[PDB]
DNA sequence: TGCGACGGTCTGACGCTCTACACAGTGCCAGGGGGAGATAAACGAACGCTGAACGCTCCGG
């Protein structure tokens, strides 16, 4: 999605295949989105109970795990759960 | 479709004061941006000093 962000000029096959592309890696962003919903939701229920909703320390943890989607890399050999609880 | 019945839904449940009260278990710091307060200077203003100067009654030789 980069590359077909850029204006230099490419094939449009190619360019759909990048757009191909970016369809899987949006689709994988989810996949480990509704993987990662069950570590969020016992870590929002760790902080429940002080005055603020459940439901709503789910939604702001999930947007903050969406920032640790954001901003996790493979090159580091640790597993995305000990990365992801910080930011949640 | 008619049947009860099963169920949810929804409502108020006389009136006032004398009285009448308050509310509780789980992280942490560094880097950076704004505006509050102190500073010393600045352009302009008016604020004083300079007695001088005009004019008066004046006691007067």
């Amino acid at each position: 999605e980069d590359k077909l962000a850029n204006s230099d000029k490419l094939a449009p096959k190619l360019k759909r295949e990048l757009e191909i592309i970016a369809e899987d890696g949006r689709r994988a962003k989810n996949h480990l989105l509704e993987a990662n919903l069950r570590l969020v939701v016992s870590l929002a229920k760790r902080y429940t109970g002080r005055g603020m909703l459940f439901l709503d320390l789910i939604q702001e943890g999930n947007l903050g795990l969406i920032r640790a989607v954001e901003k996790f890399d493979y090159t580091k050999g640790y597993k995305f759960s000990t990365y992801a609880t910080w930011w949640i």
